[PDB]
């Protein structure tokens, strides 16, 4: 179809200062001070011919997406060891965030996160991109009201009139996968819908593990036996029913992302009708002048 | 208003054995042997993206109702083809049952069925649910003394301060419909009252067809011409008068279900005063230890 005219920006190593380590093949929190632009941008910096190949395929995908609910790549640095520069998401990933803040999360936020994630996913679908790794661990938290989909490591831009992706053989997350994907390694936007269902379930149980203690090999048979993840205590049947629809064996019977936006919006507009959470109405979540968030830095 | 906290139960396909076919998109009589619970429950099992959508909207409604006179959903099975598991009603639907057993139905049973059906309908009204398809074909017979309202296919849970339901365009049963519903596609509990009147008429004539041989298009004009279904031979004017009240053009002038319970109870307490039926005082209607009826299976 259309030409991909995204720009890929190459950054000079001297344009950015690493501040502290966040993780360890080694991500830093840091600042990006482009050109002589009188801005400083908070960023996260990620720092074997297979490895380099992978990382540039990722940069390729992140470079091609532009949406308020998908992660923002600022550029790459071709230093001996390749660096990816992304928008800093100060609150980290949404799985840890619901784990660490359960006593403080109200229904309004849970439902907003579901709407935002369905918007990002609908946007990927429009771009004919299948994510293949949607999970709460792959959702970053810019602020508690603003999340973005990340981790484009398994993602696939569909070419042509390719309607599905047939994968080769790698390590792949079984507990978030559509059954067609597990059985036949086929991936569609419809199988992203299934992972969306699991992701919402992880949010609704405040971060609990799907099918905890079940080994991945059994998952296939359980699913065809017709079993699913159980209704989270906070969920009304309205919200659960939506999860279960995401888990229909017939892929075309699963809701579309665009429909998930509508359903979760309807509910977000009266949150306590749809999630029942104890204590809900009571829950709220140096040289620095030139600081500008990546979302405000458009070039 | 309130959060719907019904539970929706997902059953494992191996937890249930189909026994014989009852109908044909294909209902089976069978047994449900949950968990390792040392119980066996008699059940009926019902086995295109529109179709799946419909069936789950139904499961949604049946899951949200809990009353001795409304059908009992035990759960769903998300097998490639979706299965609904319900309580087995051994005597089938009440239309066929009055058709097949006319020489044996006394006034006591006729009046009890009217009370039970008004109780179920009053309970739906409390739940702000409009059934829209009340008819004797949609009443199941657990035992000759115990019937339950079924077929939630057209049913609508009213949200908000919605006082009516305005329907779109589908195939809808004209002979059981309130005139507002036919003319303007408006549905209230008050239009369920009208269908209640027709349903009682089908019971009182032992299963005969309302407006037999009249085509549905005429029905509107007949009704506004002021014509109604005729007084069944067995009915005293007491009982007929109640049918006719259910058929007033002014919807608010029709009785309430709660009032129908009272009226039919008064009559059930002296049945031969209100229905005159020839021969009334003379009419009566393997590995199995662990069998338990769904009504006794509360989880
Ligand atoms: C403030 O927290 C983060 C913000 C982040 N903001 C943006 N991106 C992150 N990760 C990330 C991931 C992939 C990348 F290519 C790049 Cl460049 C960055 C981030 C990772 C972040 O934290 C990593 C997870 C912190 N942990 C890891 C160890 O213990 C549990 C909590
Ligand atoms: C013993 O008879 C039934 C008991 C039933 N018990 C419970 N439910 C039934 N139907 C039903 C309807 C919808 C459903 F989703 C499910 Cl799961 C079950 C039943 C349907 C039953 O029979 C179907 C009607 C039998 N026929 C149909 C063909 O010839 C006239 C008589």
């Amino acid at each position: 179809e259309a030409p991909n005219q995204a720009l890929l920006r190459i950054l000079k190593e001297t344009e950015f200062k690493k501040i502290k380590v966040l993780s360890s093949g080694t991500v830093y929190k840091g600042l990006w001070i482009p050109e002589g632009e009188k801005v400083k941008i908070p960023v996260a910096i990620k720092e074997s011919p297979k490895a380099n190949k992978e990382i540039l395929d990722e940069a390729y995908v992140m470079a091609s997406v532009d949406n308020p609910h998908v992660c923002r790549l600022l550029g790459i640095c071709l230093t001996s060891t390749v660096q990816l520069i992304m928008q800093l998401m100060p609150f980290g990933c949404l799985l840890d965030y619901v784990r660490e803040h359960k006593d403080n999360i109200g229904s309004q936020y849970l439902l907003n996160w579901c709407v935002q994630i369905a918007k990002g996913m609908n946007y990927l679908e429009d771009r004919r991109l299948v994510h293949r790794d949607l999970a709460a661990r792959n959702v970053l938290v810019k602020t508690p009201q603003h999340v973005k989909i990340t981790d484009f490591g398994l993602a696939k831009l569909l070419g042509a009139e390719e309607k599905e992706y047939h994968a080769e053989g790698g390590k792949v997350p079984i507990k978030w996968m559509a059954l067609e994907s597990i059985l036949h390694r086929i991936y569609t936007h419809q199988s992203d819908v299934w992972s969306y269902g699991v992701t919402v379930w992880e949010l609704m149980t405040f971060g609990s593990k799907p099918y905890d203690g079940i080994p991945a090999s059994e998952i296939s048979s359980i699913l065809e036996k017709g079993e699913r993840l159980p209704q989270p205590p906070i969920c009304t049947i309205d919200v659960y029913m939506i999860m279960v629809k995401c888990w229909m064996i017939d892929a075309d019977s699963r809701p579309k992302f665009r429909e998930l936006i509508i359903e979760f919006s309807k509910m977000a507009r009266d949150p306590q009708r749809y999630l029942v959470i104890q204590g809900d109405e009571r829950m709220h979540l140096e040289d620095m002048d030139d600081v500008v968030d990546a979302d405000e830095y458009l070039i």
